[PDB]
DNA sequence: CGCGAATTCGCG
DNA sequence: CGCGAATTCGCG
């Protein structure tokens, strides 16, 4: 019970905390929609919850209906909430990736949506198309 | 229950 | 040299 006619959102981590990176691809043909380039210091669900918001701008723009699959449960978690809780301390180094998470959890505060969010089950679907590698 | 101090899980 | 959010037991 795949929907095919999908977006799904995937997060690149080199450390955790440490350089992070995401996109965004039709989970059909693979093809890129969107791809954010590596950011000097974040963590995996810091990147997750941004590659799923740019998911869902992304989609609203369009009018799409289609859902957006991605492999982080805790992620998915923190967008229906409306609220990132990373420990990942505030500090010079930090503070784009704290930005680009407050600006996400504003939009998300200000706007609606249907998009429906997903959890792409890797253990029997292997591993999401969004996954880099 | 109120809490500590473990383990587990999926992920990169 | 892990992130977060589950669990499980201990011992009240």
């Amino acid at each position: 019970e795949i929907i095919w006619e999908s977006l799904s959102v995937d997060v690149g981590s080199q450390g955790n905390p440490g350089i992070v990176e995401y996109k965004g691809v039709d989970t059909k043909t693979g093809e890129v929609l969107f791809e954010r380039e590596p950011i000097p210091i974040g963590t995996n669900n810091m990147g997750e919850f941004l590659a799923i918001v740019h998911g869902l701008r992304y989609l609203k723009e369009r009018n799409s209906r289609k859902p957006i699959y991605s492999n982080s449960q805790t992620a998915i978690k923190w967008v229906k909430d409306k609220k990132a809780k990373s420990t990942l301390v505030r500090n010079e180094e930090t503070a784009l990736i704290w930005k680009l998470v407050d600006e996400a959890e504003e939009w998300l505060n200000t706007h609606t949506y249907e998009t429906p969010i997903l959890k792409w089950q890797t253990d029997k679907w292997g591993e999401i198309k969004a996954d880099y590698g």
